[PDB]
């Protein structure tokens, strides 16, 4: 299935500049733990 298709495994923009927003919605993340807020 295709030849190109790599994952952008990164942290919080450190070296892989020009990210593509690997997150989903991002509400409240702290202590290496992401939690919702809207709902």
């Amino acid at each position: 299935g295709e030849d190109i298709g790599h994952i952008k495994y990164c942290g919080i923009v450190d070296d892989c500049y020009k990210s593509k927003k690997p997150l989903f919605k991002i509400w409240k993340c702290v202590e290496n733990v992401c939690v919702l807020w809207y709902k």
